[PDB]
């Protein structure tokens, strides 16, 4: 019932141009729904002892030109608020605020009309909807099960309003293969785009269980990018320079560990602020036939 | 001076056939020596005010068939004991013990005879010999130079006797570009080598500082050590069940992001024991004559 407040200090393993912050925010998750649904997330199980994995399916980072992910240096002191929302039995919402530790109303609990409505510049909004699964054969990363494991307490936690609906967002994502509408005013479409094969890197794609894991999902996202970004001329150094403000990611799918995947990536650049684009990337199992994943990045560079 | 214990879930975020663990160990090392030499490592500044960082110089993690670091998956209940050893004001040497939070006698403190001589199967030991350092020109990742924070205190912590010397040990790696004598007894050195050119992969190699990531440097290895794998006709499946019993790692350089680094690597089989081998990894930056790295990996495979 009570929202998780944590003062952190940023460390080597949760922060810089790789997917390890994203990858911090998903373990924040599985230790706040820990605690509000009464179930060891880490380990849990169905009736049957098969474990069950409490997969990402829907994921966004909103920050800004004061703070995004790639402000975030050693020893900065931040404050994190978290808290679940009740998406039934299968499923679950978490969100969770980072605010630098000094600013003024850090200590504010969850609001959703802020997450949703009114985001403030100079703090982090992180959603993570997820969903429980198990494998349909062992060794298979494909087709994956609907599941719950015994004693999930969603009953204890608030709830969303019909306006405010991660799911919403992400079937539109599915069916569009981006999060901002190609008929969005002030953008215009540029003609370069990448596909990159991309076979799994079983030394940095796979996690404990044998699944892709949703961090690395990022990383592939990033790889498009840059590809695309050196498509267009531009350097390693303006790369790392990049302003994230918004990144959603939807999860479709898993893949075995032999897939060779497609990264596509196309970019719109604003027609009325310089520097600012949008950059959709969609993650193909051409084998299987499925989109596994979209993102889409609203970015803000120099050059 | 208290030891610190911790009780810890293995959570995603710190397992997998990745450098997530390698990763968890040295924020955990950071942490350590934080609260034991009474400065804040993550935010560290030398007198006019410039970052200093302390840098990864030799790293071990020694196991056994009844805990390795592929032994652990989501939920696995862990202890932890950290504690630092006096190597002077530019050093500090500092080891981490893992047992299974269940396990007989989990909670005796630190035993450097036992983690020097006496070695348990069923234990991680782990030594990280860490070494202040600043950047000799901002934006250059070469010739760091030698640091220490005002208000370091080594005065505090315990001293190892003359046997046990990290500093020996790696000195001997730097020379003989292994770990292991070559001229051990009981082993066969394989023809086969591979020698693979690897671009920095400034998505994923690069720290929250802009320096090669000390984790990202043990991915390398297991990109020359897969490399080779398959280079010897062997499966993928097969590389994920590998146990890897010890490794150890010296961090000679950084490196420049623009760098293209070349990852050495050859391979001695057991006369003795089948499936028992050494993989020696050399990391070089050919533009500026370095190696950058040395790694051996003793393992036990089944084909
Ligand atoms: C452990 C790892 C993890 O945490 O996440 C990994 C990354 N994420 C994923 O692998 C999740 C990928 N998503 C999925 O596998 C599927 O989308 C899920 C399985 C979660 C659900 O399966 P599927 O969509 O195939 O049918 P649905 O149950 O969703 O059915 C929806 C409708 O479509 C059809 C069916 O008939 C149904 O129609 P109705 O609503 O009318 O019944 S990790 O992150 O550490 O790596
Ligand atoms: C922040 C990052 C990190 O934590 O670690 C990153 C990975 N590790 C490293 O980058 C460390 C790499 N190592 C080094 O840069 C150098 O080995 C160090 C700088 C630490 C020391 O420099 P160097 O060896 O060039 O001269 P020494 O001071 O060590 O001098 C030793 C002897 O050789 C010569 C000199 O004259 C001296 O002789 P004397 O003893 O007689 O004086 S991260 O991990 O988050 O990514």
């Amino acid at each position: 019932r009570p929202e998780i407040k944590q003062a952190v200090t940023v460390r080597p393993g949760m922060c810089g141009p790789g997917s390890l912050f994203v990858g911090q925010l998903g373990d924040w998750t599985w230790e706040t729904v820990s605690a509000q649904c009464d179930t060891d997330v880490f380990a849990a199980r169905d009736a049957s002892g098969n474990p069950t994995y409490l997969a990402f399916y829907y994921f966004r980072v909103r920050g800004g030109r004061e703070l995004h992910p790639g402000s975030l240096t050693f020893g900065d002191r931040l404050t994190v608020t978290s808290g679940c929302y009740d998406q039934g039995t299968e499923s679950v919402l978490t969100l969770h605020r980072i605010d630098r530790a000094g600013s003024d109303d850090a200590q504010r609990p969850l609001d959703l009309h802020e997450f949703y409505e009114r985001p403030r510049d100079g703090s982090l909004y992180v959603e993570n909807f997820n969903r429980w699964v198990t494998r349909s054969a062992p060794g298979s990363n494909e087709d994956l099960v609907k599941s719950s494991p015994p004693g999930f307490r969603n009953d204890g936690l608030p709830q969303l309003p019909a306006a405010y609906s991660p799911r919403a967002v992400y079937r539109e994502a599915r069916t569009a293969h981006t999060f901002r509408a190609l008929d969005e005013p002030g953008f215009r479409l540029l003609p370069d785009t990448v596909e990159v094969e991309h076979p799994v890197d079983i030394v940095r794609d796979v996690n404990g269980v044998g699944l892709l894991y949703f961090a690395s999902y990022f990383s592939m996202v990033d790889k498009a990018a840059l590809a695309l970004w050196r498509r267009l001329g531009r350097s390693d150094r303006a790369f790392l320079r990049r302003v994230v403000v918004d990144q959603q990611m939807c999860y479709l799918g898993n893949a075995d560990l032999d897939s060779v995947l497609t990264l596509g990536a196309r970019v719109r650049v604003s027609t009325e602020t310089p520097g600012e684009e949008l950059v959709d990337v969609v993650i193909s199992d051409r084998d299987s036939g499925r989109v596994i994943a979209v993102s889409t990045l609203h970015t803000q560079h120099d050059a």
